[PDB]
């Protein structure tokens, strides 16, 4: 396969159905991918993550860069080898987590505190795509600095700015690196807030350096879907058309099937919660302690097959592993299925209608 | 198959080495059972468990009459369907947890609080067997009153004449429940602490009676493996020789082997530690951050085929389930790999000199 190949075989309004083909193996679009925190998907093994549907999963370089660290993993082989995940990895940048989890900002970075040792790093455009490097990234994201919602149009516009300074660095520090640039790709992310100028702006930046895919970032940060929608109307055409578009840190089903129809491609996003067709359910409730049906009525993940809500209902109050585990596979194979119905809606010009029946029913 | 049939095959010494047919399958003995608490064995799917080689797992009347309850159980469709195992599974009785977790005790059984809402419940011999009926066990074990270490010759027994009053209340219960009888099977308890007199008098009391199979009781309870294995010399012998052994709670590998060089038959038993054969390893220890090598180099289990000593080093100092589920199944694997060790030695006459070489490499 070629380093990077984004293609599309089909549409619907803004909507788009294809493959990002890579080294390691085939992206179908639209995708959504299950996170790994520390290099593992909670509960589950990678044979069972890939058996849910999953194409490609999400690394985090901050977690990664303080446990178990960034030259230990290069050292036992790249992240791939180290959690036997032998297919596409897209790994974030770090800097949403820095500004979340652990700091002194600057025009060269930011140096901060883990919350784990209490050891401080030194996180920069520069040093985030080495750490990615090290890591083995397929799909290395570029160093921005994430906008807090609600933001003033000048904290906005300065951090739009910043973000857009970093890309350059970014992209940069990526075609210096010979062996990163001829096997991984490099994606840039918009930034601006919920401000259309400053949306505009970070866009023709963005294109203006060029990358081989464009990430919408800064939202899904507490502006609800109503505004993160009203956002995607606008921001998502400013992108390049022919590469993909990915819309970080959003997974709530409803709000993955209203970025598709907004022209998003790619998506990720981190208990008793149980999705359904019908809508999501919580198993710890007590009315499903005798129920013997599976988690959903249609599912056709293994946990659907074998276990009951009576059972799984049990594990969780009992806080048992195999709890976890079950509910996981479960949901994650319940994303993938969403994604599948996505792709085969648009792939037969049937999207819009399948959004519907989706929301009717979701909803009901 | 039939309700139970024990068939020794081959023998060395005191050691025996067959298999007893029951309606949901053969058990291979020596056996070792994994231990299910709450209706799960510990971060394991059922097929993983049976993948290990397991032919046989042990379910608890304790945790399950509390939790999620003996009654809701078989209104749900028995344990074996709520779990997801088809194979055969043992139940203890229920006494020795309470005694250790929950009392007020008389003739009639025990009465206790719940360590978990505080409730009440009168387990009792009649009460016990009834709710291993309502789990659908297949070997059910006799209500018994457990020896604490150490224990007066008064003491030791008036609990091991109380146990065999209890034993003769459990065949009889088990006898007059028709569907019961039938398709599952019942073992007696030995006890008598470490008196020989005492588990003589136990053993003929047992016999005298008649049970599917007989267990020693009320060892691996402080006493150390010089007394235990002292307590086995002589304890074993007075049993029936053409039924199955069971040493209660016994687990570590070389209380196995020497415990079946003794005559027993089955065992079950109950972190970063993981087996090898050269001697257990604990893998939250720095000097395996970078290891690349598999838990154990011979080791045919999964885990050691897939993953490294670094990652699941990785994994258990970071608290993710993934530890725990890897680490578990290979510990089980390496268990079941002990037992078809054992089994083919005594069938090919040279389990001594196994036994020899297993105990000069492990404590190397
Ligand atoms: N909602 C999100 C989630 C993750 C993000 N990661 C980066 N690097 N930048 C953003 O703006 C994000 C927004
Ligand atoms: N070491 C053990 C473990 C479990 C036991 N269970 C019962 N019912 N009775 C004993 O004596 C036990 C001893
Ligand atoms: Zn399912
Ligand atoms: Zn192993």
């Amino acid at each position: 396969r070629p380093r990077f190949s984004f293609s599309i075989a089909a549409r619907e309004g803004k909507a788009r159905t294809g493959t990002i083909e890579m080294k390691r193996g085939v992206i179908r679009t639209p995708a959504f991918m299950p996170v790994g925190t520390a290099a593992t998907v909670k509960a589950l093994k990678p044979e069972t993550v890939r058996a849910t549907g999953a194409d490609i999963i999400l690394g985090n370089t901050y977690h990664l860069m303080l446990r178990p660290g960034a030259e230990r993993i290069a050292k036992l082989g790249g992240l791939h080898s180290f959690m036997g995940w032998d297919r596409p990895i897209l790994t974030d940048s770090g800097g949403y987590q820095v500004m979340s989890l652990s700091t002194k900002q600057s025009e060269e970075g930011v140096t901060f505190k883990s919350h784990l040792d209490g050891s401080r790093h030194m996180l920069s455009p520069e040093r985030s795509i080495e750490i990615q490097h090290l890591l083995g990234s397929d799909i290395v994201m570029a160093f921005d600095e994430c906008t807090p919602y609600p933001a003033t149009p000048s904290r906005a516009a300065s951090s739009m700015e910043r973000s857009m300074r970093w890309a350059k660095r970014s992209r940069d520090a990526f075609d210096s690196r010979k062996e990163q640039a001829e096997n991984a790709a490099l994606f840039g992310i918009q930034q601006g807030s919920v401000f259309e100028n400053l949306r505009q702006q970070s866009a023709d930046a963005l294109a203006e350096i060029g990358f081989d895919g464009y990430a919408v970032g800064g939202l899904a940060v507490g502006e609800g879907q109503d505004e993160m929608f009203r956002v995607l109307d606008f921001s998502v055409p400013m992108l390049p058309d022919d590469k993909p578009h990915y819309l970080m840190g959003v997974g709530k089903p409803d709000d993955i099937v209203g970025a598709v129809e907004r022209g998003i491609d790619m998506f990720d996003c981190v208990n008793g919660q149980a999705f359904t067709w019908d809508g999501p359910i919580n198993i710890r409730n007590a009315r499903f302690s005798e129920d013997l049906k599976p988690l959903d009525s249609e599912c056709h993940c293994a946990v659907c097959q074998k276990w009951s809500r009576a059972y799984i209902h049990h594990l969780i109050r009992a806080g048992e592993i195999l709890g976890a585990m079950l509910m996981t596979e479960h949901n994650i194979a319940f994303y993938q299925q969403l994604m599948q119905k996505i792709r085969d809606s648009i792939s037969e010009g049937r999207f819009s209608q399948f959004a519907q029946d989706f929301r009717a029913r979701y909803f009901a």
